[PDB]
């Protein structure tokens, strides 16, 4: 796996259009990224109420998104494996998250993302990167 850099990510975020993605900004993304994995693709959480995992950079669930092969109940709607979520390579994280903003709940979808982004000023996430 790999921690990314700050502007590193905004930039990789930006190269795949998530900038403006359904209303939501570069800093958003970071942000949520941030608070969820600290910027590692490596971060793993274990969720005890459903046995379910989050992996990666964007803390994606076993249950609802990735396949791991050892969640109950799981739909694999990303269609991704969630090992491959623990690479460097963060474009499957990124088309996944795509998927899961396009449902009703949005970044919603990320607890921390409506704890320390919505609605406060995101663009220090971005400010000094060259993007």
């Amino acid at each position: 796996g790999k921690i990314y850099e700050q502007c590193e990510l905004a930039r990789e975020f930006k190269r795949h259009g998530m900038d403006g993605y359904h209303g939501y900004s570069l800093g958003d993304w970071v942000c949520t990224a941030k608070h969820e994995s600290n910027f590692n693709t490596a971060a793993t959480n274990y969720n005890r109420g459903d046995q379910s995992t989050d992996y990666g950079i964007l803390q994606i669930n076993s249950r609802w998104w990735c396949n791991d092969g050892k969640t109950p109940k799981a739909k694999n709607a990303c269609g991704i494996e969630c090992s491959e979520l623990l690479k460097a390579d963060i474009t499957a994280a990124v088309n996944c998250a795509k998927r899961i903003v396009r449902d009703p709940n949005g970044m919603g979808a990320w607890v921390a993302w409506t704890k320390y982004c919505k609605g406060k000023d995101v663009s220090q996430w971005i400010k000094g990167c060259k993007l």
